């Protein structure tokens, strides 16, 4: 019987002002790359919503910490939020419990992360160092370069 | 009478008593914020001598960066001050090198508790200190307004 071999990508997170995603105490942060910084590395699963237009990207998880902390996008505004839930238990959760923590891919060597549970709302990094990662409804600072290891 | 030196080195992180943890940068030693996400620099260290040396001083040591590639020295460069400098050189060449090539590289190290204070052996009364600011140089010094920054931890790998 086949089966998807779901194997998540593992990648760096590189915005265009050359900063990379790194954890400082339980948050995501945007720092100037360096020789003795150790990047953040993501593991990112595919997981599909049945309601999805032929338009939309690949909706995808995102984990962080050897995936044992899953990214979500909830309610004021929308915010950025890190769950400690195991990425594979999250993508054998139902559409509806997925849905906080889909975002949607759009690739050329630069990649949009949208929510799915909030579209219009983008992950993006501040113009500004050491300044947390979130989300933005307002249009530069959302096209991220994602460096294999 | 010149006391055994040491060939096998001590590997170990630097922090001091501020939260910050010394790295390489571009050539240069710095002190940056001690976080997770930072990589620290491994110093090699190993024990040497100082004939000349007086009873109130540590023990006399070279330290190098880069797997002992660069080693840490301290001299006056028609300069007013001393200054903290690295020099392209194989610490295990150092080590093997007469008394008056080696003190220059010379620090002493005096231990109080799990904490490390390091002397300029050429310039006595000159002390390693990071800067109260983060991304700053490591530096040495005659005067300090915190205990702090001349207190240094040796963490090993």
């Amino acid at each position: 019987p086949k089966v998807k071999n779901l194997n998540p990508k593992k990648f760096s997170i590189h915005d265009q002002d050359h900063k990379v995603l790194v954890l400082d105490s339980g948050n995501l942060i945007a720092v100037p790359d360096k020789n003795y910084i150790r990047p953040e590395i993501f593991f990112a699963l595919a997981s599909s919503l049945s309601s999805a237009s032929a338009e939309k990207g690949s909706p995808i998880l995102l984990g962080v910490s050897k995936g044992e902390f899953c990214l979500y996008c909830d309610k004021s505004h929308p915010s950025l939020q890190l769950k400690k839930e195991k990425l594979m238990k999250l993508a054998a959760q139902k559409e509806s419990a997925r849905r906080p923590f889909i975002f949607y891919r759009a690739q050329g060597s630069w990649n949009m992360l949208e929510s799915a549970a909030h579209p219009g709302w983008f992950i993006c990094t501040s113009c500004n160092c050491n300044e947390p990662v979130g989300v933005t409804d307002k249009f530069k600072h959302i096209e991220f370069s994602f460096q294999p290891v």
